[PDB]
């Protein structure tokens, strides 16, 4: 008795078509996928995924109660925060599940490990307030506070995620035996972690390690048999994957960008309105969005996604070219 997408639409079979062609794309339709779907592009994408993974047989997890906590999960994503709000994280949920894909990576995870790089993306920025962590710690916020400035919303959307598990019917990990829901709850913790970008530096560190360890092996590839080692990568993917805007389609990413920047000239307002010096990007007054793009792409998702491509080298040249033509766009319309 469930609609074919776990949520009942108005646009059916248009969103069948899409989703057919489109899930295992570099460069999905996320703003699309959410009008032809009511507003459930979360709730949708990840069934579907979910369905194509064989992750319910899988886990045992019942399909009614996967959709009902994958509904309050994106309920309590804010619609009205331009940027951080639930097609985010249908945007990042779905562009690891194609990260996933490359030839590179074939049988190096566990199903539990796939289950728990994914679930982590959906959930990776629950309840957002559209403010950074700087701004937080800047005011001497409650959850900064509490967190004691250390990865403040990250912690927080952890909590989020976890407290709706509980709710009555919600549990979709119930059917999991007791040593898997606890490897899986700290496998989750670390990936959604590991996307506060105070980690960046030192993820591309690790990351590129393993390009060096992996370009010096007698056999062209890794040995990856420690756990250690492949939760660093899926702790890099799912950062990758939180960053890749500036290396989808232009269009795409230029959407991605004007909610970007309303969410932060947001945050400088209201900084403004505190007399605090205004965030980097959080200034309507003074910035620039081009030459802002030009720098983020030149400083940090350049070097992330060049280290990405390199560890699994041929599968991701696209990610790189779209990102490299990108930059060149940007650069020429400053
Ligand atoms: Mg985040
Ligand atoms: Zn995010």
């Amino acid at each position: 008795f469930l609609p074919i997408h776990g949520v009942e639409t108005p646009n059916d079979n248009e969103l069948e078509e899409r989703f057919s062609l489109c899930l295992d794309e570099w460069g999905v339709d996320i703003f699309e996928i959410d009008r032809l779907s009511n507003g459930h592009a979360l709730t949708t994408v990840a069934y579907r995924i979910f369905q194509k993974r064989d992750l319910l047989k899988t886990f045992c997890i019942d399909p009614h109660v996967f959709v009902r906590y994958l509904l309050r999960v994106e309920s309590t994503y804010h619609a009205d925060v331009p940027y951080h709000n639930s097609m985010h994280a249908a945007d990042v949920l779905q562009t690891a599940h194609f990260l996933l894909q490359a030839e590179a990576l074939d049988d190096v995870f566990s199903d539990l490990e796939i289950l728990a790089v994914l679930f982590a993306a959906a959930i990776h920025d629950v309840d957002h307030p559209g403010v950074t962590n700087q701004f937080l710690i800047n005011t001497g916020h409650e959850l900064a506070l509490q967190y004691n400035d250390a990865s403040v919303l990250e912690n927080h959307h952890l909590y989020m995620a976890f407290k709706i598990l509980t709710e009555k019917d919600c549990d979709i990990f119930a059917n999991l035996g007791g040593k898997k829901r606890q490897t899986l709850r700290r496998m989750v913790i670390e990936l959604v972690l590991a996307t506060d970008m105070s980690k960046h530096m030192s993820l591309l560190a690790d990351l590129r390690t393993m390009v060096e360890t992996k370009k010096v092996s007698g056999s062209g590839m890794l040995n990856l048999d420690n756990y250690a080692d492949r939760i660093q990568i899926l702790q890099n993917m799912i950062h990758c994957a939180d960053l890749s805007n500036p290396a989808k389609p232009l269009r795409l990413y230029r959407k991605w960008t004007g909610r970007l920047i309303e969410e932060f000239f947001r945050q400088g307002d209201k900084e403004r309105e505190l007399s605090l010096e205004i965030s980097p990007m959080c200034d309507r007054e003074s910035v620039e969005v081009e030459k802002s793009q030009v720098s983020f792409i030149d400083f940090v998702c350049h070097p992330l996604w060049e280290t990405w491509c390199d560890l699994v080298h041929p599968c991701a040249q696209l990610i790189l070219d779209t990102l490299e033509d990108n930059r060149d766009w940007y650069e020429c319309h400053i």
